[PDB]
């Protein structure tokens, strides 16, 4: 019942800073353009100990699965390999990405009805709100 709260289908209705995350993060500009218009779903799903999720997209599909915990390589949508380990904190997950001596940390929270996702590298910090689909 870990991520119970979580499991569903989540669609993007805002973001806020998430062009400067992708600057600070290394992502050209035509990847950002293009990222930048998207509204992404957000699949979660929970079979035993392994979390899926998927992300659907007009630019990219991709998918992790996961236990909490335990080190895996994940392919990101702007195409870095990445090393990624993905606990609960509080009933947050959180989610640090490591590759090229760099790390993002990427946290995803129930608020209310919501799915709000906040990324942050280095000083700067990314709000992206997701909806029930
Ligand atoms: F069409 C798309 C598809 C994917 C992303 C995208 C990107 C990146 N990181 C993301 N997430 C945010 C949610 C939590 C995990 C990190 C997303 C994303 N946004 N929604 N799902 N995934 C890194 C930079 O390249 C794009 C943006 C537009």
């Amino acid at each position: 019942h870990m991520c119970d709260a979580f499991v569903g289908t989540w669609k993007l209705v805002s973001s806020e800073n998430f062009d400067d995350y992708m600057k600070e993060v290394g992502v050209g500009f035509a990847t950002r353009k293009v990222a930048g218009m998207a509204k992404p779903n957000m699949i979660i799903s929970v079979n035993g100990d392994v979390i899926t999720i998927k992300s659907e997209s007009t630019f990219k599909n991709t998918e992790i699965s996961f236990i909490l915990g335990q080190e895996f390589d994940e392919v990101t949508a702007d195409d870095r390999k990445v090393k990624s380990t993905i606990t609960l904190d509080g009933g947050v997950l959180v989610h640090v990405q490591k590759w090229d001596g760099k790390s993002t940390t990427i946290k995803r929270k129930r608020e209310d009805d919501k799915l709000v996702v906040e990324c942050v590298m280095k000083g700067v910090t990314s709000t992206r709100v997701y909806e029930r689909a």
